[PDB]
């Protein structure tokens, strides 16, 4: 008779921005799988494999508010100096060696995973704008077998 | 020869309740994303956006044991007085301003995030009962860009 | 020479039940699309549009074991009080307003998305039984443009 | 004017291997549903139901590099001793009893979910090799109604 | 001009072992939820509910180094004498009564949470070995509503 | 009637810096797990295993204020002279021997855990800058089994 208990838990994930563009609910998080890459194939100093395609959906956009648009990516360096390529996940005893995922900016040139690296001339129109980006496999030298997992955060700037 | 080492770790999350309703294993924790909300859109004193939908699954329920059912939500106030709306996560230098997520009770009226606020006439039947709830964006005045993340805990009462 | 790597992943989805009815492998998950609904068309307090048709296939059924059969649906309320209608997906900044999908029980009367709402006199025969159900668009008042996506879980009771 | 916000998130899932075989992007994760199994049907000590079929696609394969090929599966034991059969998901209050999914190796004999159980003579050819495997329902005694969900990880060895 | 400040913090969690088996980075910590258990259901002296399934991934394994393998679990006793069952978390005013989680060894028989209780004949093969284990709800008598949370540490022995 | 008691406790963790970069709330503390490392694998004088990837998020950054950026790490020496590698946690009777975690600077060369070792040419842009860093396993000679846990503090300099 009269029993108070905790049902479950609800995670309210959200983020406030400007009146220029807003990422979709199911667009916030996207799963992009590169696949299994062979070491022999990526055993060259500066080797590049097929580039995966993916774009972040962003509905609710205006043109009078913001005309210009910038893009950036948040990640880690594959081999320190090579900040253009992403690094392994966190498997010190199960990851790969000199193997990562490079990020190409829609601007035309390859971007570097720095976070605040906003160097793109994206056009913002009235509707559901979308930011395209590529991500291929990049080797710093001798690719090794193991784990080639990682993560990146998308960035948008309204001007 | 003969090496004893610690494999890994196992988190045993559980909770004992009454013989009226029991939350499902994969129903215990649910990820609900509101998305990116524009300040200009939520720049009104008492502004409300689209309300997200979500229900907590609860299998194993009886009718002779408990007929009535109460529901409540655990969270924080957006602007103190507005305890009906949830508050920001914890980013003092990256969160939003006057922006939160309101909780609507299935009873019909809007509920306030107080925890012990059990004001709902939910009918408990024999089977897998479920508690519906909505959660839209609520502005206390001038919405600001940044972070609009938060969390809430579900509550159930058997009578 | 001798390289051990992780091929892929296999998700084994299953569920044990009684010897009365068993859902088919390809019948477990069904994709039902309502389509694009106009606000002006659903801008009435308690408006209803065309009802979609769909039935869950369930082979392997007995008659001596269970003669009676109950049915229920798991979902969320469109406007709290209106628990009979489903709610939006989770797009706080891209969903609709006062727009949802109602569920009609094969029993004749409209059922409410509560989960444990088993109120149907379904006849269980020897063979491949199937549970019919309808789902039309329901407006609580002034329909709004955006997203009208949601999900529901089917429920069966053997007696 | 000039507003920097976080767009979304991108999950870069990958894995480096040898120059013998590489799993396809859409082949990495496969959804295999067994369906609803009746207790009465699996209420025998060592009962087996229909076996589901599924094979992991693996393009980019060589023959001069690796001629032999091994296969293994990662999972849990249904009843401890019965490590050959998979166990329930994690629903302590919603799962089944003595009900699981057995794994059959393409080698001919049934394999046990141990992870490092590589006991198969798979032939590696030049092209897109594929590893076949079956998975039927296995009862340790008296099957119970509830949840029969689980997961397994595929394993490949190049020699 | 020239400002030195502390960025953040990095927790380097690791553990050195033998050349027989090594737990994966993301396998080190695993989240296993039992769910909500009803008192009436666990109100019997020595009552047992559904057993959850879970296995600790351990890549990098050899066969010539270690052939035999032992397993153990670290936890607390539910009711002192019943060291086979885990105890509550630490909520003296919010936990349950006579309610815990039992641990079943893959060896076939049920193991007791003692830590150094290595009584299993696990076979170590070349590749990614995995240790299966079950964990159901165990009542010492009259189950009570509240909190049924706890934790356990995995243990492995190479011989 | 009228009872004054202490509810709980709230830890207010914060840090004031310059107008060049500010670490995120959930970015302040990051959990990086290396995993289980085999002694035989790290039984070489100056052995290095897979390097883990991780970057500290830092939103709110300016370009006119600070253009150059320095980075440093705070930790202990694995074997005194080897200040480039981190040392064990504090388990004098449960830690490892000659086993630690090296830190690689994004500048390209490997950095030493000294704290005030700011030797990196990081570019500061307008937005959410991020500092990448790697951390692999480093052996001073004969690796031993036990504990390989440690901690490091991130450092940033604005110029």
């Amino acid at each position: 008779a009269a029993t108070t208990v905790n049902g479950g838990t609800v995670h309210f994930k959200g983020e406030v921005v400007n009146a220029a563009c807003a990422v979709d609910a199911g667009s916030v998080d996207q799963t992009v799988q590169l696949g299994q890459v062979r070491t022999a194939s990526l055993a060259q100093e500066g080797a590049t494999s097929s580039a995966v395609g993916f774009n972040i959906q962003l509905n609710d956009c205006d043109t009078n508010v913001a005309s210009k648009a910038a893009v950036a990516f948040l990640g880690t360096a594959i081999d320190a100096g090579h900040t253009n390529v992403l690094a392994l996940q966190s498997s010190a005893a199960g990851s790969a060696t000199n193997v990562g995922v490079q990020i190409l900016d829609r601007t035309g040139a390859a971007l570097t995973l720095d976070g605040a690296t906003f160097s793109s001339e994206t056009t913002l129109n009235n509707g559901t704008n979308t930011i395209p980006f590529q991500a291929r496999y990049f080797a710093t030298g001798a690719a090794t077998p193991g784990a080639a997992n990682a993560d990146a955060t998308f960035k948008v700037q309204y001007q």
